[PDB]
């Protein structure tokens, strides 16, 4: 179809799967800025111009795991380790919520020291702080999701990375889409704010792929979608493979604007890390949501899922007042609440 008659049918919620693959194989820049346009105006209809700002403390890089992209997977030997210990992770969040963060993201590698009393003792903590906690902590039995949504935490953050199965168990050698996607059932079943998303770019992945993790994504109406361009690392099996393109990683953030119009979709710290100013470019295409890095040093440097990662180099309180001048500086607003997911019914 021409450009004009794929975006006459994305006005029209007509997502069938020629519509999103014509879409995502469509190169012009008219219709690419018109597309933008769209997930713009989508997302100041139905989300308005708040940015949520969601604190992360991302308090261990131990993972048990060996996912082939991953920094963190469990054969990088070339990686110091470490753990922040509980009264480390409470006094930071303390600190975040005495800056303004109205949700704390816990993240780690899937690291079994805390795995499950002590994330639900910090939990605990952190709620009685009047904030919002979400968790980002991997693949774990339902006992344990169980646990940590009695201790109070709101929502979980549990990335897809790629609806294609087969793709899917080859990157992640130790577990399967099938696993993942039975995790984010029980996070939503549980009661969780549950969100996913997947990395855009990985090798092996092709348009058609990128068209069924839209529909996955519209399929099971997520609360979030974490959206992001993959990133080689120089110490894992993909090292040499070519990064995910940017312009394709917004299109597929502006789709999912446009298929999920009321879900909080973060720009991610790999949209500003493979293009200067990525971020703020993804807060205009659709995205509503920033999340400002509040690990501390030394162990922010260690964090490295990706290379060339932002905001390593700053003071460690530094992220929070550099995302509310960037909101203000976009014109757009600070969070009032917690940024829960606002639902509005449609037909
Ligand atoms: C209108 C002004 C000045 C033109 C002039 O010098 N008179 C020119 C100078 C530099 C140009 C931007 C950059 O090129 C980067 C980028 C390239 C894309 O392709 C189109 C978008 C974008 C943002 C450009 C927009 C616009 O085109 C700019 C601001
Ligand atoms: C800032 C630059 C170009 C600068 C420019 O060229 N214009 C700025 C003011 C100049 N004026 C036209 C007002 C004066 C003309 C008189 S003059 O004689 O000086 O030319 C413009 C050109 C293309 C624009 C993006 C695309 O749309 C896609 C997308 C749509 C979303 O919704 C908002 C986000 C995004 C990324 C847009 C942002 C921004 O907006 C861009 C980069
Ligand atoms: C942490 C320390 C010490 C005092 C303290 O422990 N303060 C707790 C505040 C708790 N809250 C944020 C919930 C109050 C919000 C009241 S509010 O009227 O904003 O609704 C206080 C003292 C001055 C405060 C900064 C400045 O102000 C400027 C700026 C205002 C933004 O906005 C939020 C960010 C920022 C950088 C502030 C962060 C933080 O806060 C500072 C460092
Ligand atoms: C200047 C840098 C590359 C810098 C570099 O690394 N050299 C390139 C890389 C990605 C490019 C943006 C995206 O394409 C999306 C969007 C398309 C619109 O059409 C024009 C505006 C916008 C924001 C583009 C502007 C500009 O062109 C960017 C930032
Ligand atoms: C201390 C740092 C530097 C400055 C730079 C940008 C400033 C914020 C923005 O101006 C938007 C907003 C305006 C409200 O009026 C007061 C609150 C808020 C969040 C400002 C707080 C503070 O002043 C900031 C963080
Ligand atoms: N090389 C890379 N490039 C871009 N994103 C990456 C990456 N390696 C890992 N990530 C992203 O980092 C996210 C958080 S990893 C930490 C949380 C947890 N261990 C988990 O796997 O869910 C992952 O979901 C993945 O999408
Ligand atoms: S993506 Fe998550 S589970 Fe996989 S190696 Fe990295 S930290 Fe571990
Ligand atoms: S958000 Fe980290 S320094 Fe700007
Ligand atoms: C993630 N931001
Ligand atoms: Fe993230
Ligand atoms: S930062
Ligand atoms: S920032």
């Amino acid at each position: 179809m021409t450009g004009r008659e794929i975006l006459e049918k994305l006005e029209r919620r007509e997502f069938t799967r020629e519509v999103l693959k014509e879409a995502l194989s469509i190169n012009d820049r008219g219709f690419n800025e018109a597309l933008f346009k769209l997930a713009d105006e989508i997302r100041r209809k139905y989300v308005g111009d708040e940015v949520h700002i969601r604190a992360i403390i991302e308090f261990s890089n131990v993972c048990r795991k060996n996912c082939l992209y991953c920094g963190l997977r469990r054969d990088n030997k070339n990686l110091k380790r470490y753990r922040m210990t509980p009264e480390e992770i409470v006094e930071r969040a303390r600190l975040a919520v005495q800056f303004g963060a109205k949700t704390i993201v816990l993240q780690s590698g899937e690291d079994p020291y805390y795995m499950p009393d002590v994330i639900s003792d910090i939990v605990k903590e952190i709620k009685k702080m009047g904030v919002a906690v979400t968790l980002s902590l991997g693949e774990w039995p339902r006992e344990y999701y169980e646990k940590w949504k009695e201790a109070g935490a709101d929502r979980y953050l549990l990335r897809h990375e790629t609806a294609n199965p087969v793709l899917h168990r080859k990157l992640r050698p130790d577990t399967s889409f099938e696993n993942r996607l039975n995790c984010l059932l029980t996070l939503k079943e549980l009661g969780y704010e549950t969100g996913a998303g997947s990395m855009v770019g990985l090798p092996g992945q092709t348009i058609d792929d990128l068209v069924d993790d839209l529909l996955f994504l519209k399929e099971h109406d997520f609360d979030m979608v974490g959206i992001g361009p993959f990133i080689p690392h120089p110490d894992t099996p993909l090292a040499n493979e070519k990064k995910g393109d940017f312009t394709l990683t917004l299109k597929m953030v502006a789709l999912t604007r446009i298929l999920l119009p009321d879900s909080n979709i973060p720009a991610t710290t790999a949209m500003g890390t493979i293009v200067p100013g990525g971020r703020e470019i993804t807060l205009r295409c659709g995205a509503n949501v920033i999340m400002p890095n509040w690990t501390p040093s030394p162990y922010r440097q260690l964090y490295q899922l990706y290379p060339g990662k932002i905001c390593v180099f700053e003071k460690d309180t530094a992220c929070i007042p550099c995302v509310m001048k960037m909101i203000e500086l976009l014109g757009r607003k600070p969070g009032r609440d917690w940024g829960g997911r606002k639902r509005v019914f449609e037909t």
